[PDB]
């Protein structure tokens, strides 16, 4: 740990070194980690991935959102929780955070069949476990973003919320709203992708059972620009805050699934 561990477009917009991804410690050098490419087509149908059962999802909150440094991150704090899904157990959600650029062809981490979308959003659970960590302890939901030029109602309060924290270590209230106001209709959520693989950023532990949904959500192309423009990596406002993206890392011997 030589520097700081940071993204390639920070390391190429300041003088102050980091330690950019293909450099990043933990277990970030591994083999079974994420994001990757899905082939969709080679993703075979496993009929044991069934519908989620979203709870705490359609509730009305005002959630706390701040910056930390490499995303805008929600504290959900259990107040929210997910089953079915092919998983193994209930998970409780913890978090949910963006990955974004500021052109249409990129901003996802994944991508599926080698395109990229202009965002991806995580929303990052952990494992209810029984008595004897595993490679399922924690389960991320991704979904891709497309650019459109339909406004999304339902991130308005997330996109206000960021004029509010520009720099890291800030933190905000959020107007009312719910989780699922910022995904695509719930019937359109049994399309998934399954794999499993790593956090995208360090110490990036392989202990993640990934679903990538199918369905992308529709944003227009001035909320996702509304990322980057209102946000930094550091409190010196010299780096807005876009391309914080992992690249893609390589498959190996794991295989992906879909239901
Ligand atoms: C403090 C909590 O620790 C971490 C560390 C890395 C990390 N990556 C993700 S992501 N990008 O969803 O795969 S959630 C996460 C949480
Ligand atoms: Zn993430």
């Amino acid at each position: 740990a030589e520097s700081h561990w940071c993204y390639e477009v920070q390391a190429e917009s300041s003088n102050y070194p980091c330690l950019v991804p293909v450099k990043w410690g933990g277990n970030c050098q591994k083999d079974r980690q994420s994001p990757i490419n899905i082939v969709t087509t080679k993703a075979k149908v496993d009929k044991k991935l069934g519908r989620f059962f979203f709870s705490g999802y359609d509730k009305k909150q005002t959630w706390t959102v701040q910056n930390n440094g490499h995303s805008v991150m929600m504290l959900l704090e259990n107040k929210a929780s997910i089953s079915g899904g092919g998983l193994p157990a209930p998970y409780q959600a913890k978090q949910l955070h963006l990955h974004w650029s500021d052109l249409p062809y990129k901003g996802s981490e994944h991508s599926l069949d080698g395109e990229h979308f202009a965002m991806e959003m995580h929303i990052v659970h952990e494992k209810e476990k029984g008595t004897s960590d595993p490679e399922d302890e924690i389960a991320v939901l991704a979904f891709l973003v497309e650019a459109g030029t339909q406004v999304n109602e339902g991130f308005q309060p997330l996109v206000e919320a960021l004029s509010n924290i520009p720099k890291p270590e800030m933190s905000t209230t959020m107007a009312e709203s719910s989780l699922l106001d910022l995904l695509p209709k719930e019937e359109k959520l049994r399309h998934y992708f399954r794999y499993l693989g790593s956090l995208t950023t360090p110490t990036c532990d392989e202990k993640v059972v990934w679903t990538v949904f199918r369905e992308p959500i529709q944003l227009h192309r001035e909320q996702i620009l509304a990322f980057s423009q209102k946000l930094y990596y550091d409190k010196e406002q010299t780096v807005s805050m876009k391309d914080n993206v992992r690249p893609l890392q390589q498959l190996g011997q794991r295989t992906v699934i879909k239901s």
